[PDB]
C-alpha cells in the first residue's frame, strides 16, 4: 500500500480542500463504492430470528468479519452480534466495531466482551441526542447489574471535560476482570466537532490504556459505523505516524469498508479525520 510521508500528506490536505473541497469528495464517493460489487454478505443480521438483535434494520455485520458469539443450549442463532472484527495499524482484528448495545442484547453484549477477552470500551455517543435514543445504557448507574452470566459493578467514574471515564469489573457466573469505558460526551447533535484538539486527546488517551497483549477494543457510537469509524482511523493513523511518520487514509478506509458497512459514514466526518490529522501533525 501506499504511505506517503506526513509533509506530503499535509500538502496533499491543502489539495483535498481546495476548488471547494473537491478532492475530499472525490475521495469519499471512491470509498462510498469501493465494495459495490463485492457481494459481501450477511446472511446472520438478516435472518428474522436477528431481527431485534440489531439497531437500524439497514446497518448490518459482514459474515466473514462479524464477532460470534459462543452457542447457547435451547437458539442456533445464540451466536450473533451485530458487531464486526476491524483491522487496526499492524494488528488484525484490534477493534469490534459494533452498534450500541439494545436493551434486548446487553446480555450479548457482555458476553461477548468476556468471550473476546476485552478491557477498553469505547463509546462515541450520548445516550440520547437532540430528542432521539442513540444507544441504550447498558451499564449499572452505581453499584452492580447483572446481564445473564456476567455481573457488572461500577468502581469508579471520572467526569473530564469532554469525556468521562468508567471502571467496571466484571465477574463470569459460569470481580474477576477490570474493563475500562471511555465515554466521549460532547459530540454535537448535527455533524461533527468544531475543534479537533478534544478528540485527539481523547483518542490518544483511550489508546494507550489498551493494556497488552488483551482482546480487541471495542468501539461503539449509535449504528457502529460512523462515529465509530471516524474513532478507528484515526487511531490507527496516528499510530503510523508515531512509528513510520507515513500516512494513508483512503487506503486503510476502503480496506477496513471491506469488514464493516459504512465505517465512516459520511464526507464530513472523513474531513473531519484529515482536519484532526493535521492538527495532530503540526503539535509534536
Amino acid at each position: 500500500m501506499e504511505a506517503i510521508p506526513v509533509k506530503q500528506f499535509v500538502k496533499h490536505i491543502g489539495e483535498l480542500y481546495s476548488n471547494n473541497q473537491h478532492g475530499f469528495s472525490e475521495d469519499f464517493e471512491e470509498v462510498q463504492r469501493c465494495t459495490a460489487d463485492m457481494n459481501i454478505t450477511a446472511e446472520h443480521s438478516n435472518h428474522p430470528e436477528n431481527k431485534h438483535k440489531n439497531r437500524y434494520i439497514n446497518i448490518l455485520a459482514y459474515d466473514h468479519s462479524r464477532v460470534k458469539l459462543r452457542p447457547l443450549p435451547g437458539s442456533k442463532h445464540s451466536d450473533y452480534i451485530n458487531a464486526n472484527y476491524v483491522d487496526g495499524y499492524n494488528k488484525a482484528k484490534a477493534y469490534i466495531a459494533t452498534q450500541g448495545p439494545l436493551k434486548s442484547t446487553f446480555e450479548d453484549f457482555w458476553r461477548m466482551i468476556w468471550e473476546q477477552n476485552t478491557g477498553i470500551i469505547v463509546m462515541i455517543t450520548n445516550l440520547v441526542e437532540k430528542g432521539r435514543r442513540k444507544c441504550d445504557q447498558y451499564w449499572p448507574t452505581e453499584n452492580s447489574e447483572e446481564y445473564g452470566n456476567i455481573i457488572v459493578t461500577l468502581k469508579s467514574t471520572k467526569i473530564h471535560a469532554c469525556y468521562t471515564v468508567r471502571r467496571f469489573s466484571i465477574r463470569n457466573t459460569k470481580n474477576e476482570r477490570v474493563v475500562i469505558q471511555y465515554h466521549y460526551t460532547q459530540w454535537p447533535d448535527m455533524g461533527v466537532p468544531e475543534y479537533a484538539l478534544p478528540v485527539l486527546t481523547f483518542v490518544r488517551r483511550s489508546s494507550a490504556a489498551r493494556m497488552p497483549e488483551t482482546g480487541p477494543v471495542l468501539v461503539h457510537c449509535s449504528a457502529g459505523v460512523g462515529r465509530t469509524g471516524t474513532y478507528i482511523v484515526i487511531d490507527s493513523m496516528l499510530q503510523q505516524i508515531k512509528d513510520k511518520s507515513t500516512v494513508n487514509v483512503l487506503g486503510f478506509l476502503k480496506h477496513i469498508r471491506t469488514q464493516r458497512n459504512y465505517l465512516v459514514q459520511t464526507e464530513e466526518q472523513y474531513i473531519f479525520i484529515h482536519d484532526a490529522l493535521l492538527e495532530a501533525i503540526l503539535g509534536k
